[PDB]
Parts: structure tokens; sequence; C-alpha cells
């Protein structure tokens, strides 16, 4: 009797969790839409009041998304700096070559 | 009889652990909320008094979050420093080029 009662209690908990995920599928959708536009302050505030979401691992996925955005921006800035540095190097070398040729 | 009682004891322990996990979700939620805001001193204090949560691997996740925050701040500072360095280099090169051209 006790073994059967334990088994069915566990099954009931599993079913409740599954139903909770199914019902929560909308908030996760809204958070996914919001976090891909850069807005990161309006995702950490909905994940603090409308919490008890079944899986608390979505946080890591959204953080990864925002980190990817920041990394992309930094990479673009770095490339922009590099090309200008190359142009400056080319100009300086041309002047130096002219001067050296005249001296020789 | 010995085998049956051993199996029953193991099953009872599993059931008790599952129930304890179910009952502790509120504390884990509060910890996630606190640790997502940078406060890393209260998380440890809570995890010192109530220390006995059914899974002691939450600490790894929370430390990962804290490390992510610190890394983001450091990367932003580094980007700012690189931008300032490039701005300095541009002016230095312009002045040097002007002087060299006049000398030639």
């Amino acid at each position: 009797q006790i073994s059967a009662q334990q088994n069915q209690a566990a099954a009931t908990q599993k079913f409740d969790d599954m139903q909770a995920e199914v019902g929560q599928r909308g908030i996760v959708d809204q958070l996914r839409t919001l976090s891909a536009e850069g807005r990161a302050g309006e995702v950490n505030q909905i994940l603090a009041e409308q919490q008890l979401i079944n899986e608390g691992e979505i946080r890591k996925e959204l953080t990864g998304v925002q980190d990817a955005i920041q990394n992309r921006q930094y990479r673009a800035a770095g490339e922009q700096r590099a090309q200008a540095a190359a142009n400056r190097a080319a100009e300086a070398h041309s002047l130096s070559m002219a001067a050296g040729r005249e001296n020789l």
C-alpha cells in the first residue's frame, strides 16, 4: 500500500510539472522576443515577479544571447579600428620610402 | 525478506529526497533572484544557515553567474581602453606625418 501510494504521488507531481510547463509556454515566448532586441532590463524584471517558471535554466540561454550580441558589437568595432591602423601604416611607409630614396 | 526490506528502504529514501526537492523550490528561486542582481554576499549567508538543500550543485551555477557578471564588466572596461588608445595613436601619427613632410 505505501509503495503504491508513493509511486502515484510521484506520478502526480510529474504530471503537474508537465502541465505547468505547457501553461507557461507563453511567458517564455515573450521573454525570447524581448531579449533579442537588446532589452535586458525588462527580462530580469519579469523573471523576478512572474517566477517559479518550471525550468530556471532559461536564464543561462538568455544571458548567452545578450553576451553574443555584445561580442558581435565589439568584434565590429575591432575590425573598424584595424583597417584604419592599416591605412595609417601605409601612409607612413610611403613617406618614409620617399625620404630614404632621396637620401640615397 | 531481507531483500524486500532493503528495496523498500531504498524506495522510501528516494521518495523522501524527491519530496524535499519539491518543497525547497522557493528558496532556490529567491537565491536565483538575489544572485542575478549582483548581490553575492547574501546568497552565501542564506546557503550557510539553510545549508542542506537536496542538491549542493546550485553553488556552481550561482558562482558561474557571478563570474559572468565580473567578466562582462571587465570586457567593457577593456573595450573603452582600446578605443582611447586608438584615438591617441591617430593624433600621434598625424603630427608625425606633418613634421616628416615638412622636413622632406
